[PDB]
RNA sequence: UGACAC
C-alpha cells in the first residue's frame, strides 16, 4: 500500500517545478523550503487553499529527469531574509523571496523511462517531464508518479 | 513575465 501519502493522491493537485541547476533542488530539501517565479508562487498560493493538498515535483532544465516530489506545508512568505538560491544566468532574487514550506515525500530521483506512458491533457498532452515551471499536472497523472518513485531507503 | 522537452 502507499501509506498514509495516498491520502494526497485521492484529492490533491500537482505542479511541474523547474530549475536552471541541481544545486537549487538539493539546497531547497537541505532547508525544506522552496521559490519559484512570482507567476508560479501565485499558482502554488492559490491551489493551496482550493485543494485538499498541493504536490510539487522538482525537475532539472539539463537532467529531463525528476529529481523528487514534495507537499506544499505552507504559502509563500514575506517581511524577512530569502533563502540563499543559486541564480542562473539573467535571474534576479527580486523574483524569488516568495519562500515556501515543504514537506519532502521522496528525496530520489526517478527517470522519465518510467513515467514515459504518462502525459499531461491539463497541457498540451505532453510527457510528464516537457512544459515550463508551475505547469500544473493532472490529479491521477501527477498521482500515478508518486506510485511509481522508488524508496528513500538509500538514505539509511 | 524571469529555471520547456534537448
Amino acid at each position: 500500500q502507499t501509506s498514509k501519502l495516498k491520502s494526497v493522491l485521492q484529492d490533491a493537485r500537482f505542479f511541474l517545478i523547474k530549475s536552471n541547476n541541481h544545486e537549487n533542488v538539493s539546497l531547497a530539501k537541505a532547508k525544506g523550503v522552496w521559490s519559484t517565479l512570482p507567476v508560479n508562487e501565485k499558482k502554488l498560493n492559490l491551489a493551496f487553499r482550493s485543494a485538499r493538498s498541493v504536490i510539487l515535483i522538482f525537475s532539472v532544465r539539463e537532467s529531463g529527469k525528476f529529481q523528487g516530489f514534495a507537499r506544499l506545508s505552507s504559502e509563500s512568505h514575506h517581511g524577512g531574509s530569502p533563502i540563499h538560491w543559486v541564480l542562473p544566468a539573467g535571474m534576479s532574487a527580486k523574483m524569488l523571496g516568495g519562500v515556501f514550506k515543504i514537506d519532502w515525500i521522496c528525496r530520489r530521483e526517478l527517470p522519465f523511462t518510467k513515467s514515459a506512458h504518462l502525459t499531461n491533457p491539463w497541457n498540451e498532452h505532453k510527457p510528464v517531464k516537457i512544459g515550463r515551471d508551475g505547469q500544473e499536472i493532472e490529479l491521477e497523472c501527477g498521482t500515478q508518479l508518486c506510485l511509481l518513485f522508488p524508496p528513500d531507503e538509500s538514505i539509511d
